[PDB]
C-alpha cells in the first residue's frame, strides 16, 4: 500500500524522520502519522489540534476535558456511559 | 422491580412487549418499554430522547444523523478510518459491516 498520513484531513505523501505511531485502525494495526499530526498524537491532544472544526464534540462526565466522539483517533481515549454521555480514560481508571 | 432501562423513561409498564433494545456495557440487551423500543427499532430513538444532548454528528455519505459518545446508538454506527462516522445502510452498502 501507498503509505500516506491517516488523518485524512492531511493526507500528506512524505514526512521527516520515520512516520509515527498513530491510534489502532479498525484493524488493530496502528495508524502512520506525519510528523505534525503524529507529535499532536503523542501529546493526546490530536483531535484538539486537528478536529476542533469537527462535529461530535462532547465533555467527559467526570472533568473538564472535551471528548471528541465518533472518531477513532480518540476511540479508547474514552468509555461510554450506561446512563448516556462518555468519560475520559483517566476519570475511567479512577472509577472502576 | 422491573422498569424501562431508558433512564429518561423508566416506565413500570408495557404493552405486548418488553422490547430489546441497545447492548449494554455487560454486553446484555436493554430493556425497553414498548414506546422507547419502538423508537429504538426505528434507528430513531436519540431524534426522540437526545435531541438536546451534544454529540450529534452527520453519516459519511448521506444526511443520517448519529448521536455520537452515547451508548444507545453504538450499534446503530461505524466509525470510519477517517475521523467520520458511517451509518448501517451506508455501511452494508460499503462493505464495512463488522
Ligand atoms: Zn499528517
Ligand atoms: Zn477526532
Ligand atoms: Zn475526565
Ligand atoms: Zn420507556
Ligand atoms: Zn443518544
Ligand atoms: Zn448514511
Amino acid at each position: 500500500a501507498i503509505k500516506v498520513c491517516m488523518n485524512a484531513l492531511c493526507g500528506a505523501a512524505s514526512t521527516s524522520g520515520e512516520w509515527k505511531k498513530g491510534w489502532p485502525m479498525r484493524s488493530g494495526d496502528l495508524a502512520s502519522l506525519c510528523d505534525k499530526c503524529g507529535c499532536a498524537y503523542e501529546q493526546s491532544i490530536f483531535c484538539e489540534v486537528f478536529h476542533a472544526k469537527e462535529s461530535g464534540w462532547r465533555e467527559c462526565n467526570s472533568c473538564d476535558k472535551r471528548l471528541h466522539c465518533g472518531c477513532i483517533a480518540s476511540r479508547f481515549m474514552m468509555e461510554l456511559l450506561e446512563n448516556g454521555g462518555v468519560t475520559c480514560i483517566s476519570c475511567a481508571k479512577k472509577s472502576g
